[PDB]
């Protein structure tokens, strides 16, 4: 059956966000782990992590396998060009709207360390942007 | 000037959006090198691996502000400042997958007639219980001393 329109397909983006958020997670729990002294901890966090990044993968395949977006952008990711269309619409995201914003924020409640770094993050995504910019121009000219 | 409160502020709120967002990126961008992989493109594959690390560090980076101005895991809305309180977190999400989530979106795609989906759902539902569990495991050890 089309999973476009269904509680499913949600339930597949939700679904992707939670798993992304896990992995991460997990991984920053295991360096703290790591400089504790607790090895056997970390190991586990970092192999649990791995099962949040299949978890993950498998909800994309769904997601793509039934024509569904990106659950990050809303845009197509069924080929590897919309792949790299969908990286260039959420770095633009967030370098011209979505961490100017941010910092714009954070200075105006008085957090300028948090502002600072707000800025360097729509730097660094402007750059990623440009980066994958230039792999589109290869792919679509061939 | 690192300690601040952010309770109750604006950028509490767009520190968790931006930990979410550079979650999904991390994510996304390895599962496209997969596709770049495949096809025969390991410079774009490669570059998406490279920015990928990029947003691991920003979403390290939102993590550490998070914990420092005091505020909550964005994933369990728990206090991750200490490493018996970041396997709490994360017993509190596997505990909440596995009971509810999951199970919840296995009837649902049931109903909507997506078995295969449906199955998927379920698996990950027995695999959150048993991380749930090997966490318990742990968090018993940190306590024990
Ligand atoms: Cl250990
Ligand atoms: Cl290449
Ligand atoms: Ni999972
Ligand atoms: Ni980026
Ligand atoms: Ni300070
Ligand atoms: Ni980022
Ligand atoms: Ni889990």
């Amino acid at each position: 059956k089309d999973l476009k329109g269904t509680k499913t397909a949600e339930n597949l983006k939700q679904g992707f966000i939670g798993e992304s958020m896990a992995n991460r997670r997990y991984l920053y729990f295991a360096k703290r782990a790591d400089e504790e002294g607790y090895p056997e901890i970390a190991g586990l966090l970092r192999s649990i992590a791995e099962g949040e990044t299949a978890h993950a993968f498998g909800h994309l395949d769904f997601i793509r396998q039934g024509g569904l977006t990106d659950p990050a952008t809303d845009k197509p990711i069924g080929t590897l060009e919309q792949m790299i269309e969908s990286a260039i619409a959420g770095e633009t995201y967030e370098w011209t709207q979505m961490y100017p914003g941010f910092a714009k924020v954070a200075r105006e409640e008085g957090f300028p360390e948090v502002a600072e770094w707000f800025e360097t993050l729509a730097r660094a995504e402007k750059s990623h942007a440009e980066k994958f910019q230039n792999v589109l121009k290869q792919l679509k000219g061939g």
